[PDB]
């Protein structure tokens, strides 16, 4: 069976671990689904094909309210397609930052859900390994929505990307034993402990100015509850966190036992809410955390889209250059589709244009922009639109005081998370604005990113 015979792509949902997520629709039943499209060229497998098929077959038979359902699985020469249910509530942390109040009751409800999902998957011998806030989606846009964990069991069969645009955020949550090579399901308890620590304080327990510094702290495994905002927190919560962030995995609490912990039992009850305070400083610090992570990520995706744009601009120009037998006056719709399809056929059938019919429609959207090779320039900047828009929006969102500016200190934090060399971005700043006075506006920030990706 072929994926594109059964599903049509509707909208690009965005970048995930190992590939893009596409909103797709079943061509017969009209059923909407979220499809993760994993390119075999960017991601190599680290297990034989048979063991992947076996795990896929198992996953299709599993069901739990806090686990993203896997419906179907397809493979062609270029891609794996993981077809699952659509959730529209967005990422947990994005919902949390919009709240005005947040308490240990709210935290405990969240963590009980995550642990319930984890406990279930561990019973079926499935480990996540890459659990992080972006893998926690809410089922709907309502309040106190059900949490669905995504990407369970991918880690085992696909080696993670070494491109930093894909690694953003990963270092805070990885269990030390995963770094050293010997790990088991207890690594998911660690990651959840890290997430809980951030929920209650707004700051990562293992932090640093870049990936390496963070990984160094994880590997030593030492963390503290010294920050002022921990005074607001119960001793039971801190005791659970200590057990989840226990270094030696055999001494670390299981997911199932974490569910029976006093903190979970006490704070996931209805009447306790009337005598529990709101963790305002935690909400403030998580807002800062989330904004920073989304801007850094948007910056890297913007640089990546620009490099992809420049690659494809030149490739598509040459394809038409060849197809054209003689001179200009050669913009022929069928030939444009043939050339755009040639561009795609060289890489395969990508996520944004899964079918031959997807290219025809895309060319028409470009032509409907440009009446009846000006086609190339319009075609490419439409692809990067979601990156430019995401960048500016992430910039506005990070600029919470609406000052229009990001400070030098904020740039150091943003580029550190982005793993952009310190001496490099400072040099780029001087070329953009020679007389800058310790801050950049959006255009200046954008100019820096362009220079940081050879433009």
């Amino acid at each position: 069976a072929i994926f594109s015979d059964r599903y049509k792509g509707q909208r690009v949902l965005g970048k995930g671990s190992f590939g893009e997520v596409i909103l797709c629709k079943d061509k017969i039943t009209g059923q909407e689904c979220a499809v993760k499209v994993i390119s075999k060229r960017q991601v190599k497998q680290k297990t034989d094909k048979e063991s992947l098929l076996r795990e896929v077959q198992l996953l299709k038979q599993l069901d739990h309210p806090n686990i993203m359902k896997l419906y179907e699985f397809f493979e062609d020469k270029g891609y794996f397609y993981l077809v699952g249910e659509v959730y529209t509530g967005g990422e947990l942390f994005d919902e949390i930052i919009s709240r005005k109040r947040f308490s240990e009751v709210d935290a405990a409800r969240i963590i009980r859900q995550v642990l319930s999902g984890i406990t279930y998957m561990h019973k079926n011998k499935i480990v996540h390994r890459d659990l992080k806030p972006e893998n926690l989606l809410l089922e709907s846009k309502s309040k106190d929505a059900n949490i669905r964990i995504i990407d369970f069991g991918l880690s085992t069969h696909f080696e993670a990307s070494k491109k930093m645009k894909d690694k953003i955020g990963t270092a805070y949550y990885i269990a030390p034993e995963v770094l050293h090579g010997t790990y088991d399901e207890k690594c998911d308890v660690w990651s959840t402990g890290v997430i809980l620590y951030i929920l209650l304080s707004g700051c990562p327990p293992f932090n640093g100015a870049n990936e390496y510094d963070i990984l160094k702290k994880v590997e030593k495994g030492k963390y503290t509850f010294e920050l002022p905002q921990w005074k607001k927190v119960s001793e039971s919560a801190k005791d659970l966190i200590r057990k989840m962030l226990t270094y030696v995995p055999s001494m670390r609490i299981s997911a199932r036992d974490a569910l029976d912990h006093e903190w979970i039992q006490t704070y996931t009850k209805e009447q306790i809410s009337v005598d529990v305070p709101s963790l305002d400083n935690a909400i403030l610090n998580i807002r800062q955390f989330q904004g920073t992570q989304k801007l850094a990520q948007a910056a890297l995706l913007y640089m990546g889209s620009k490099l992809t744009s420049q690659d494809e601009t030149k490739e598509l120009t040459a394809i038409f250059h060849k197809m054209d037998k003689n001179g200009d006056g050669q913009l022929d719709r069928a030939e444009l589709i043939e050339g755009y399809k040639e561009l795609m056929r060289m890489k395969g059938q990508d996520a944004s244009m899964l079918d031959a019919s997807a290219v025809e429609h895309e060319v028409d959207q470009v032509l409907d922009a440009v009446d009846f090779s000006e086609f190339v320039t319009v075609a490419m900047d439409r692809k990067t639109l979601l990156s430019r828009e995401r960048l500016e929006r992430a910039f506005r969102m990070f600029d919470s005081d609406n000052s229009g500016k990001i400070s030098s200190t904020e740039l150091a934090t943003i580029f550190g998370v982005s793993d952009v060399d310190s001496e490099t971005w400072k040099s780029v700043l001087s070329e953009v604005d020679k007389n800058n006075d310790g801050e950049v506006d959006f255009d200046e920030f954008q100019q820096m990113l362009l220079k940081l990706c050879g433009n």
